[PDB]
């Protein structure tokens, strides 16, 4: 799985990119229905 | 994308999906480590 793949499938802007992990956790949340 | 479908896409174990954000995110970081 590629940052660019990661990239596409949860829409993430440029800003969001630099933080991947965190940006992995937030889109996970949102994944789990409670944001 | 449904919780499977993460599970799926990223390979992840029986115990990882209970923990899903968190194993998210380490699964984020090995991109590269
Ligand atoms: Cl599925
Ligand atoms: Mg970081
Ligand atoms: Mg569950």
């Amino acid at each position: 799985l590629s940052e660019e793949e990661i990239q596409r499938i949860f829409g993430l802007s440029s800003e969001q990119i630099k933080s991947l992990p965190e940006e992995x956790y937030k889109k996970x949340v949102e994944x789990t229905g409670y944001l």
